[PDB]
Parts: structure tokens; C-alpha cells; sequence
């Protein structure tokens, strides 16, 4: 067989059977053989096993003559940022992001924080690790501790005009992951009044694993916003490369609408820029990008496709509906911090609530949300859907699965690249009734 921890985009498995210190050391050795010359940045999240896995990675890297730059406990985006900023050969973040207690993992990047994925080196590393029975060598390179965050913090703050910010009251919910450290380092430089929820880093996760999409976790941010009259609320996953927004009513804002909102915010600073978006939900993003004078660029779903497209297009911003936001100035990488700073600046400058910034867009382009289906035969299920709709002659696009545009409504239906699932997204032109009837019709076809 093959090591199951090696996934499409990263390494993730249960400790110690799928991932352990020995495997981590072998990954470090194998990674050294894949990178161009230079040092390697290492960081880790709040999980209990994360430091020991990073230490093993470092031991393997240094046995292979790689200098290591230890940036310590951090968010994933800090590995991306420091890898690029320090002109490193590559970087590894030790993290399980949002997963359970017995699980950990790694996200690997090369120069300029370019992704290393299954077909761009990650499976090559897997195969090297799988066959490596060599004795651990001893270190031939050094490790340096670089825990200064100053350049990262300055970079984050450079996205906003601090003189235009208003003293908004913001709920912030780190979910006992790592985001609170950065909020607290940014706070002396911002006028906001923070209401801190689940703020302390705690790898035992007393308040639940850090996954703001779980309704019970969602409600903790919503309640804090409502009870404190906050302007909005922000929650992060554990490694804080995703952020999640709650308006002043406590309503969680579906991520689709943030792509168009953030695109408009960025285009005010970089006029005429290209904006990359995914194919799942599109109409609102295309319109808002064009209305702000930008050029929208359709791209297959997945961070590696989006980053590659942004690079080839010099795109200023790219966004996925699923809370991933990528910024050219940030080494084309995703940040869970830049988005809320941009939104706080937009609320401050415009005098409009976050609710009102999105309300008309949500009415104009209602969407189903991503609905997942585990079916007996995905290919037969997809064929049942396409046969049912054939007589309507939709405009079809195979950029990523099947996109079908019927005029007043459209869907995207695709197989996940990460799990054996079918994923459905539907949207309409301002018609909630059509959205529901079509979503239910497709759902019935898929399950039949
Ligand atoms: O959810 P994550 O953090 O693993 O995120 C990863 O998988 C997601 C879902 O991919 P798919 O729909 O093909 O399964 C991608 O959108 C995302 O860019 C990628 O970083
Ligand atoms: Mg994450």
C-alpha cells in the first residue's frame, strides 16, 4: 500500500500510527532532497504533539545539511510569510488545522511559499519516506530561533489606512487555537475594542476542536456578538488560515459573499486588478469584481490551482467560497488575518454595517451552500443529473466537475479532490424558490 497520511495537498494522520516522530524526521530528509538550496522555515500550531514533530523534522533537515529557521508557535500563514520574506528554500507548518485530538499533520511549501502538493513533490516525498530504511544521520547544519513577528505584523497592518479606522467593537474567537496571539500583538496598533472569546491557546481544546463551521462552535461567536452589541465577530480555525464572519445580528455570513466583498475592498487599493475565483459559486463574484473595475478570472477549485493562476495573471486577490483568501502581496498565500482587517476598514470607511454590505448581494444571488453527497456510484449519480436536465440545454463548463448554467440558475457538481464525495453548489438570479426546488431536485437525483 502507501502511507495514508500523504493526502492531495498536505500530510495529515492520526498520531502515532499514521504520523510520528520517525516519519517526521524521514520527511525532513526527503524534503531536503526536493528543494532548491537555502534554509527551511519551521513553525507549529497549538496541538500537544506539534513541537515534537517539528523537532523531528528539524533533525532530518539538519542531518541533510539544511539550516533551519524555527519560527516557533505560529499560524500557518506565518510559515508562508516567513518562507517568502526570509528568501528560504521552503517551509513546513506542523498543524492538524481543524481535526481531532489524536491527529496532526504538515503543510509544505518551497520557494516563495509555493505549494508542494501530491503531483508537485509531495508524493515524491512520500515514496522516498516509504522506502527510507537508512540510519538517521547526525546534524550537519544549525537551527536558529527567529520568533520576531515584527515584519509579519507590519505587513498585515499595511493593508489598511490606520487613520481611517473607527473604534469598532469586534468579537474575536480563537477557539483556543493560535489566533489570539496575533490579535493581541495587533491590538496596540488598532482602535478596536475587542471582546475575546475562547482566547487562550490550549491544545486540549476545552471548548471543542477549533472548527467554526460546527453549529455549536458557531453559536459561541454569535452569542458574544449579540450580547455585547458588537459591530461584528470573527472566528478562526486552529491554525488561523481561515476566518469566519458574524454580522451585528449574530448571523454567520456564508463565505461565498466574502469573495466579492474582499475583492471590492482590494480593488480600491489596486485598481484594474485581476481577481481569481473558483467555479463553484461565481455570479456574485464576477459582478462585484467588474463593478469595482477588476477583471475576474475563473480557476479550478483548490489552493494550488488558485495560487498558480494568480501568479500567471498577476492577480491581486483570489478567493474561494470556503473561507480561503489569497493575496498577491502576501506571497500569493492565504491569510486568516488580512480579511478581517480589510472588512474592519470597509465598515469603518463606509459607515455601513457588515450586514448591509452583504445583504443585497445575498438577496441578488442566493446560494444553496456546499452540499456533500456520499453515494454508491458518483459517476452514475452525475449521469442521472445530466440526463434529467439535458432537454433544457444548459451551457456546460468542465473547468472543474460540471458547471451547468440554465440562465436564471446554475449549479456546479464535482468530485472532491480530497475525499470520495460529490459536492453540489447551486445559485439563482434573485429567486429563493427556484433555488430550493432545483437544489431538492438535484439532491433527489443524486441520492436515487
Ligand atoms: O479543507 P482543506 O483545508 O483541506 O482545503 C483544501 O481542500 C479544499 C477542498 O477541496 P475539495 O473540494 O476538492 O475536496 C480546497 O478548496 C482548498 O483550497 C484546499 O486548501
Ligand atoms: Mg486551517
Amino acid at each position: 500500500m502507501t502511507l495514508p497520511a500523504f493526502k492531495a495537498y498536505d500530510i495529515r494522520g492520526r498520531v502515532p500510527d499514521e504520523l510520528n516522530e520517525d516519519l517526521a524526521r524521514r520527511i525532513g530528509v526527503a524534503l531536503a532532497a526536493q528543494l532548491d538550496q537555502g534554509p527551511v522555515v519551521l513553525g507549529h500550531d497549538v496541538r500537544l504533539a506539534s513541537p515534537a514533530l517539528q523537532e523531528a523534522l528539524s533533525a532530518g533537515l539538519r542531518a541533510s545539511g539544511r539550516d533551519v529557521i524555527d519560527i516557533g508557535l505560529c499560524g500557518t500563514e506565518e510559515v508562508y510569510f516567513q518562507t517568502d520574506y526570509l528568501k528560504a528554500a521552503g517551509g513546513v507548518m506542523v498543524t492538524a488545522s481543524h481535526n481531532p485530538m489524536d491527529y496532526n499533520g504538515m503543510k509544505l511549501v518551497r520557494e516563495q511559499a509555493r505549494p508542494i502538493s501530491s503531483d508537485t513533490g509531495l508524493f515524491a516525498i512520500r515514496d522516498t519516506v516509504a522506502a527510507d530504511t537508512a540510519a538517521p544521520g547526525e546534524p550537519t547544519a544549525s537551527e536558529q530561533s527567529r520568533t520576531d513577528k515584527t515584519a509579519y505584523l507590519e505587513h498585515l497592518l499595511s493593508y489598511v489606512d490606520r487613520s481611517t479606522l473607527k473604534p469598532l467593537k469586534l468579537v474575536v474567537n480563537a477557539g483556543n487555537g493560535g489566533a489570539g496571539l496575533i490579535v493581541d500583538l495587533l491590538a496596540p496598533h488598532l482602535p478596536f475594542e475587542f471582546v475575546r472569546v475562547f482566547h487562550e491557546p490550549d491544545g486540549n481544546f476545552p471548548n471543542g476542536i477549533p472548527n467554526p463551521l460546527l453549529p455549536e462552535n458557531r453559536d459561541a461567536t454569535a452569542k458574544a456578538v449579540k450580547d455585547n452589541g458588537a459591530d461584528f465577530g470573527i472566528a478562526w480555525d486552529g491554525d488561523f488560515d481561515r476566518c469566519f464572519f458574524f454580522d451585528h445580528t449574530g448571523r454567520f455570513i456564508e463565505g461565498y459573499y466574502l469573495v466579492g466583498l474582499l475583492a471590492q475592498a482590494i480593488l480600491a487599493k489596486q485598481p484594474g486588478g485581476k481577481v481569481v475565483h473558483d467555479p463553484r459559486l461565481t455570479w456574485n463574484t464576477v459582478e462585484q469584481v467588474e463593478e469595482a473595475g477588476g477583471i475576474p478570472v475563473l480557476c479550478k477549485s483548490g489552493h494550488a490551482f488558485i495560487k498558480e493562476k494568480m501568479r500567471s495573471e498577476n492577480a491581486v486577490y483570489g478567493g474561494e467560497m470556503s473561507a480561503h483568501h489569497y493575496f498577491r502581496e502576501f506571497a500569493y498565500a492565504d491569510s486568516g488575518m488580512i480579511p478581517w482587517l480589510l472588512i474592519a476598514e470597509l465598515v469603518s470607511q463606509s459607515g455601513r454595517s457588515l450586514a448591509d454590505l452583504v445583504e443585497a448581494r445575498m438577496q441578488k444571488f442566493p446560494c444553496s451552500g456546499e452540499i456533500n453527497f456520499k453515494v454508491a456510484d458518483a459517476k452514475a449519480s452525475v449521469a442521472r443529473v445530466m440526463e434529467h436536465y439535458a432537454s433544457l440545454s444548459p451551457e456546460l463548463d468542465y473547468t472543474d466537475g460540471i458547471s451547468a448554467d440554465f440562465g436564471q440558475w446554475r449549479f456546479n457538481l464535482r468530485s472532491s479532490n480530497t475525499e470520495p464525495l460529490l459536492r453540489l453548489n447551486v445559485e439563482t438570479r434573485g429567486d429563493a424558490a427556484l433555488l430550493e426546488t432545483r437544489t431538492q431536485e438535484i439532491s433527489n437525483l443524486l441520492r436515487g
